[PDB]
């Protein structure tokens, strides 16, 4: 138990003391590590319940009992007197860098979840080396350091939706005083999208001093891992070189999927494009229907664009479709167009206008479930129709690391491979919620459990979401219809509520569309299994109840609960309306 | 035990009937009740684990031990066959109308808690009288049905922020490609008054609508306790007259203090008449530091107003005295001027407020500050100095309903007086947080306890609160001075962190939104409490005061995952410590 705690401490461990806290000769090691500037794991073993037991394990790779001990790759160093000898006769720094491999860690890919585990790892002294490169899209569009949330995603997504909550902002100030006239004003996106990009830019220039100033290489270089150690790099040159690590980390993400019609890859876009385009869309289509399909669509209408969304059946498949229709209807009374129950079988009639910065024109048919026809006009059309992971530019088949049926790495719940030394994180680690917050913990929990003897896994359930559409969509935990399903209906109960926020009432906005509901376990005292809610800041909104849920909130936590006042958040603290009841919602 | 439980709801519940959820007869005359229109509580017994014990117990009432049993003012009325017979005879409606007294609940105050304990008790047959009076200001303001929040408080300083917060919109939108131009716009006060006046009158009627539909009798005159369930009443017209009551709710409120000094009362105003003013203040000093004083002056600044705010000693004492610093900080960088350490001797009047034209007067400030320095022109002068009781005014001293030195009423932790059917809520309850969700949830809690036999006291430890200062500030639980009183220093950790909104990168401040979190070490690190400073304050705190009150440690925070984009997630991930003493800077 601790034995094999600490055997795998040791053997995977950087640079590692341990140590305690009160101990004269652990500081004078300490300091020498620091002078010279090694970096390293620290374990103090009087700050741990078991740590008496762990001290007597020691003994089983030193010889010794005592603290300090120091260790390097899974070698014993030396106690106090023996570190300072190497230190004195300029033997130290050689020893803590002879190592089998080049690297103590190759992470392969600088997005999200990669930096952060990149960055972790070094602090405890492994020496790390972060391989990024972008592929082009088909039409050449590329970018930074980063990952597709700073670059082409939740970023400038974000920045984009709140220069459409804007419109709004202007439209209410007159109610509330302010002397401007909305109906002349309009919108610049080559201003707009100027801003976004400086600012994306200074997040890839970040992240370039951030990795040299821990010490890790950056190689702008593709890499690919030929064997359990050897990583083959191209670089922009296509010069090609190998490079061995001793831990490896994939985390490679994902890229959009064109659905297989003639024209789509040649004359459409998708949102890789879409961030950085330098003229503005003009009359958009967009072809799909999850959450990417709809947050660019709303702010698209709400800059100024004619914009359709093609649905080829549902809205949000996966999430609490209520919910979904809710969204929807929002979007549609809103100023955006929908096709429902139809897909595109691409013809160019004019070529984009490089010089002048406009869109071209497009032709597009298609049909609708019944069989009838679709034919219309538009001058850009974006596909968003899911994005998957290309393993095979990564990962050769002979290496033994096992993928499921959609291409997604299968790995343990300490995030390892079939391949013991391999490890995956973020959008390629197979049944995980594809999300950035939840690839950078995996990274940096993983980092810790490698080289700082940490025993901590990643929870990857309950984690909460928000879709920012025009009107936000915040939700943990079961949809409805999934609780449904797992406890049955007379097992379910749902109170729920809509809301006006007070910030509506002087600017003439509507009654009763925000909405928000619990989803309850009768059986478990009234467990909270799902809490989702459409309404302005439904980020902000839902984060803080994210914590009671993790810790098992009931109705009862919530009613004993007392609202702030006024906020729209305070209406969970006292729901009363049942679904079951059938007692109107509306406020 | 049970015993002393069912007493104790026959006594006091107006109409309650004991049922089972399977029992054709119970149903049976729940169909008479109603048919009727008699409210009524129901006590389902096959719904409560001592309920067999229940049904025992009823017998030393009825002499009978089946259900249902209907009673009414504590007196049995029958089993099935004796109800019916009472209806098909048309005897029930005398029989569920005999009592004591006029009602059996009146309701002292028409705010934010008696409305809220009014409209419940109601519910289940407790006939039900609510007194609302609106006693005017110096300069003669009045206003509707509703109390302090809805009129001439956190309804309309809320709206008059979300309009400061519009400028810096307006700002914001040319950054984002937007055309406008920020400097050539202007606000109209009086356009922006009508707005939130006309929304206060919607809510004015909506409750005098909603006492309608309960069947509650509202009274518009003052109320004066004169006996345990003696209730003297004055109308418009001056005419007194007196009802009884068999319980009394007394939630009265508070009114804003001036300070002992000449021309205070003569010449400037307080809260209750900024949000129906007919003109601008203009060039305006506020007097006081509290939350009342700092909201205030934060939206007339941004609404374009030369704005000073005169400080005693401290901001928002009783707050986190770190996090108040950031506030006043940032309404200084942002133009609202603040005289430290001064309080005023005296203020003359210039010009008498301009009625015909709409326009203020003008006035002379003169005071002193705390080393002897002098101080010494504004149009208005806001005094924010506090609020108090006035209950003798309410309260004849011969009732026997005990006070504190501060002039609120000593409740037990049931909202009970030393009179033993008197019960108080909302500000006037010693002790309480004086905030409208306590009130609110106080008065119906109450309410069902009275009237439907319910158990469930209200709780008021770790409320969150929110200021809404320019840059909002929500708090819940122990400031980290107060912690550190309370534990020791060595027994308190402080997780803390700067941040920026994504929505202030393309809009050009890097380093003044913050949050901590303050922790007892001994106690697997317990979340003490939580401070944040940033937009959207109210939204980012409420959710983290469920899991407060459930006890959350940092361990709880570290293992949820952040939502992404937000400013909340910055909770999700803390780990710089004060005792660290590395920067918490971004
Ligand atoms: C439009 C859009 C909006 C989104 N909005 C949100 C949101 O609001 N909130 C949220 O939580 N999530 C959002 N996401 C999801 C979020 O972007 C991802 O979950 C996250 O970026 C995944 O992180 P990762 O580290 O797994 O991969 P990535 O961030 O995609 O990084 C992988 C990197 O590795 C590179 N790479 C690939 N192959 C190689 C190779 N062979 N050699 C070297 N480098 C390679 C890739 O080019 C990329 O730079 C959004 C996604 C999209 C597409
Ligand atoms: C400027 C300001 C801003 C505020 N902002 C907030 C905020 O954002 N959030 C928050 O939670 N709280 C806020 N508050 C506090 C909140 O208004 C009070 O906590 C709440 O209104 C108290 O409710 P109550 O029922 O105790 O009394 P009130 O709401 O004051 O109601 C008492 C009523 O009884 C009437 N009355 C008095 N004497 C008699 C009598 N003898 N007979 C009949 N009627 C009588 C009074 O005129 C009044 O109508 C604010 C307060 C102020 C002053
Ligand atoms: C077909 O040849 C390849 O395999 N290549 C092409 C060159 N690539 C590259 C790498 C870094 C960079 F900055 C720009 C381009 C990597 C992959
Ligand atoms: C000094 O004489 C009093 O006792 N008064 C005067 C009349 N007041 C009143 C009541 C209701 C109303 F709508 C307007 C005014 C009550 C208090
Ligand atoms: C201390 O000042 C702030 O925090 N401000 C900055 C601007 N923000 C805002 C508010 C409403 C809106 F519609 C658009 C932008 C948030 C409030």
């Amino acid at each position: 138990g601790t034995s094999q705690w600490l055997r795998k401490t040791v053997d995977s461990a950087a640079v590692i003391l341990f140590s305690k806290t009160t101990c004269p000769y652990c500081k004078k090691v300490k300091d020498v590590l620091a002078e010279a500037k090694i970096k390293h794991a620290t374990i103090e073993l009087d700050q741990l319940s078991n740590g008496s037991a762990i001290q007597k394990c020691l003994a089983s790779f030193s010889k010794i009992e005592t603290v300090p001990q120091m260790f390097v790759r899974g070698k014993f160093i030396g106690d106090s007197q023996t570190v300072l000898k190497y230190y004195s006769n300029d033997e130290l720094a050689g020893i803590v860098n002879e190592s089998k491999y080049d690297y103590d860690l190759i992470v392969i890919g600088g997005g999200s979840g990669g930096l952060a585990a990149g960055k972790e790892a070094a602090k405890y002294g492994a020496k790390t080396a972060v391989l990024d490169y972008v592929e082009p899209t088909p039409i050449g569009t590329t970018w930074g350091l980063g990952g597709t949330c700073v670059n082409v995603g939740c970023i400038p997504k974000k920045l984009m939706h709140q220069a459409g909550l804007l419109s709004h902002a202007l439209e209410d100030a007159e109610h509330f005083g302010w002397s401007l006239d909305r109906s002349k004003i309009s919108h610049n996106w080559s201003t707009m999208v100027e801003g976004v990009q400086s600012h994306i830019g200074s997040l890839n220039w970040g992240y370039k001093v951030a990795l040299r100033d821990n010490q890790v290489t950056y190689l702008n270089a593709k890499g690919r891992l030929i064997s359990p150690h050897e990583v083959q790099i191209t670089d922009k040159n296509q010069k090609v070189s190998t490079i061995t690590g001793n831990k490896i980390i994939l985390a490679t993400g994902e890229r959009p999927k064109y659905p297989e019609i003639p024209g789509a890859v040649e004359y459409g876009i998708t949102s890789d494009d879409l961030f950085s385009l330098p003229y503005f869309p003009g009359k958009t289509l967009v072809i799909g229907a999850s959450y990417v399909a709809l947050e660019c669509a709303g702010f698209l209408a709400s800059l100024g664009g004619d914009v359709t969304v093609m649905v080829r059946s549902i809205l949000l498949r996966g999430f609490d479709q209520q919910m979904a229709e809710k969204v929807g209807d929002y979007m549609e009374n809103h100023g955006v167009k929908f096709a429902k129950l139809c897909v595109p079988d691409i013809k160019q009639l004019k070529v984009v206008d490089t010089e002048n910065n406009k869109p071209g024109l497009l032709l597009v048919k298609g049909h609708y479930t019944d069989g009838k026809k679709f034919e219309e006009e538009f001058e850009t059309v974006i596909f968003a129709v899911g994005r998957e992971p290309q393993l095979s530019k990564v990962l050769c088949e002979t290496v033994g690391v096992k993928l499921d049926k959609n291409g997604r790495v299968v790995c343990t719940d300490d995030e390892q491979t079939t391949v013991s030394n391999v490890y995956a994180i973020g959008d390629i680690n197979a049944g995980k919620p594809q999300l950035t917050p939840v690839a950078i913990q995996a990274g940096r929990y993983l980092a810790r459990r490698l080289f700082a003897g940490a025993t901590e896994l990643t929870d990857y359930s309950n984690v909460a979401t928000t879709v920012f559409t025009p009107l936000e969509y915040g939700a943990c935990g079961l949809s409805e219809e999934d609780a449904i399903e797992k406890y049955g209906d007379k097992d379910i109960e749902v109170y729920h509520s809509n809301f006006k926020p007070l910030e509506w009432t002087v600017a003439h906005r509507e009654d009763n569309v925000c909405y928000m509901k619990l989803v309850c376990r009768k059986s478990d005292n009234m467990r909270v299994l799902g809490l989702h809610v459409l309404g302005p800041n439904a980020g902000e909104i839902t984060q803080g109840y994210a914590v009671a849920i993790k810790m098992g909130a009931t109705k009862a936590d919530f009613d004993r609960t007392i609202g702030i006042h006024p906020t729209c958040s305070e209406t969970f603290t006292t729901l009363h309306v049942t679904k079951k009841s059938g007692v109107s919602p509306i406020v």
